[PDB]
């Protein structure tokens, strides 16, 4: 068995530099998953994009896993009105982590036109078995996880209403967030009630010091980054990482979908020579001897599509075990041995819905305290049970409390 | 029942539609309403204000709501798309003229109306009856994306310069128009997407369009049903008039198809306004028709069970489609369905048949078929169900890749 399992993510292209880094994941024999902002496509992010498109195609063709940041990583929200400069004018005033969120409504629209983007550079998207676009997203700048119905939680610090974490007087108070935490809270929601799972990110691979002129050569080396890995195996890292907005205060310390995993967190655009320094020429390297150090000390590396196993027959499972099928995440209802014909789904005794979302749906264990939503109002679960097409919550007064 | 009737209303949400559902409500009926989203911005040129409330009761009244594209592919209609562009194609009326374009921004405006929609209300998907992402039409077309056996389209619907009732006006089915083959590919992406499209074979509309107020000319209930008792098991899209409403190669005698009918109208058609007395003349006729279909035998269902729901202890043949979780699916064997057998992916009872040309698990793909993968495409050689292993650019004794 593997020492663990490393989950490689890589946050805000498509850009010129994730062409040389999807060739060194390719070269190390390992898949990754790439959140991407659309906008890049568009030519408008601020950066070096006219391969955009080539790097896109690049990570699908290789096989990499293509999920979803939102189309403009939220820029439309620290600029007074969106537009082709918006990108340039939010690093003018480094107000990125400010008001990050506002309207959640339109900030989780912009996660639908990403697809909406993507889908019309690339046409043929969809054929690619990867493009996990409409499945798979995280939020930017939020260390925010909704993988299960009890694997969720927030980062309640991660933006703030006036003042930058480094800033002084700069204050954090999880149990009373920022406007912009709650914002963000909303969006999470209302993106796991359209079907997707998000994720955080348990270690960071980035500049150790960001006040020299070129702070991409600051990357943690090879070595001493798998000691932080090896540190935040089994050892709950969204709490205690630091800085204090990169933080989950909530996480669910010793939740067993988390066991035995890191999931690394990383930007393209720390590989380029550019801007932030020599970062193709100093950090590709670190990349290759990190992927093959983690192999010779006996990790395995995977995608965020099976951080949640997919279902497969001839398996056993247990009691409580958590799956991935269709998209769908499932939880087994008795131990077993998975057949072909009895996979998961809205209608099996085997398994319940356990998607982490708040709609009111089929087949879902709910919970004593539950709130969901049907047609439009809000119900607690006044009795745990788990639901079925005649028990819904406007007809089932004893079960369901209205809001 | 002696049949199955679908009423379909299309270009709501707008004022015109909340008598249109109570009557529905009075009469016992649920319908299904192909929205345009447009109105809830008050840019679609209609009486419009109360379209979110409208859309509220479609919603709460337990109809179905379904996808027609955000603005009616107006963009395409004028030079450049704004607040004032519905107004200004109907100033011209030319609405089928170069209605499609580019099939990609086309398409995108279906996901648009998704958006729009998700904005003026955003619990919408709290609701069952919300198949937005499941369920649409295309503006002007009779087209079909219903089983991998089941589609057909529109060949005349929509024009390059002339209107069909114009001088010199051709259609020709075998050399289509640019925009029926861009509509062609709308179909083919939303399919892709997970949609099952669907056309219809009787418009409820206006019997003269050149006397004034044509919306009075309705027509009355029951020569009206005279026509849907015609439709029934008949083949309609075939034979119906004007020829821009043809669907000339549907399939007919498709097992889906059978005791059957699909009834398009508008919201519009039913509001005293610019198009006549609407409301006064013919909510009575959608009242009584509805009561004397009853009569004659006909039950009244909604287009998210067209293909019908796979149901728990049920028999099938083999050969017989179901709907579950928003797949079509496929019979392999007869059999007696049972919870734990559902269809999937990996049942060996169930094969997938939604109309879609992508590349999917456990299809049952006939030779000639054409399928993308990985942003190529592969002719089927040999007939086959697919399986995670046998991906077409690892499987040449299955699939043969096509110069592009
Ligand atoms: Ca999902
Ligand atoms: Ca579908
Ligand atoms: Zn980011
Ligand atoms: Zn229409």
């Amino acid at each position: 068995t593997p020492k663990g399992t490393i989950y490689l993510t890589f946050d805000d292209g498509p850009v010129n530099a994730s062409v040389e880094v999807i060739k060194v994941l390719n070269q190390g024999g390992v898949k990754a998953t790439f959140y991407f902002n659309a906008w890049h496509l568009d030519g408008i992010g601020d950066e070096n994009e006219d391969r955009a498109l080539e790097a896109l195609k690049l990570a699908l063709d290789s096989g990499h896993i293509v999920g979803n940041h939102s189309y403009d990583h939220m820029i439309h929200n620290c600029v007074e009105e969106f537009g082709p400069t918006s990108g340039a004018d939010c690093n003018a005033t480094g107000n990125h982590q400010i008001h990050s969120y506002q309207d959640p409504v339109r900030d989780a629209a912009s996660f639908e036109q990403n697809l909406i983007t993507l889908e019309k550079y690339l046409p043929t998207i969809r054929s690619y078995p990867n493009y996990k676009g409409y499945e798979l997203a995280r939020l930017p700048y939020t260390n925010g996880w909704r993988v299960t119905k009890h694997f969720q939680a927030d980062g309640l610090c991660a933006t703030s209403d006036n003042l930058k974490p480094w800033e002084p007087g700069y204050v954090c108070d999880p149990a009373n967030p920022s406007n912009s935490v709650k914002a963000s809270i909303q969006v999470q929601n209302i993106l796991a009630n359209q079907g997707y799972q998000t994720h955080g990110w348990d270690v960071d691979w980035a500049p150790e010091n960001w006040g020299i002129p070129m702070p991409a050569n600051s990357l943690t080396e090879a070595v001493p980054f798998l000691a932080y890995v090896d540190k935040a195996l089994n050892s709950c890292s969204p709490t205690t990482i630091e800085p204090i907005n990169s933080k989950t205060q909530e996480f669910p310390c010793g939740t067993p979908l988390h066991a035995d995993k890191v999931i690394v967190l990383t930007h393209d655009f720390l590989f380029e020579d550019g801007k932030r320094g020599m970062g193709a020429t100093q950090n590709l390297p670190k990349l290759a001897e990190f992927i093959r150090i983690a192999k010779e000390a006996g990790y395995v590396f995977d995608t965020m599509d099976n951080y949640t196993p997919r279902w497969s027959v001839g398996k056993t499972y247990q009691a409580g075990e958590y799956v991935l099928y269709q998209g769908v995440v499932y939880k087994a209802v008795i131990s077993h041995t998975a057949q072909q014909d009895w996979a998961p789904s809205s209608t099996s005794s085997l398994w319940t819905n356990a998607d982490p979302a708040t709609n009111w749906t089929l087949n879902v264990s709910y919970e004593q305290g539950d709130i969901v939503n049907y047609k439009g109002k809000r119900y607690l679960v006044s009795v745990p049970h788990v639901s079925q097409q005649d028990w819904t919550p406007d007809t089932q007064n004893t079960l369901f409390t209205a809001l």
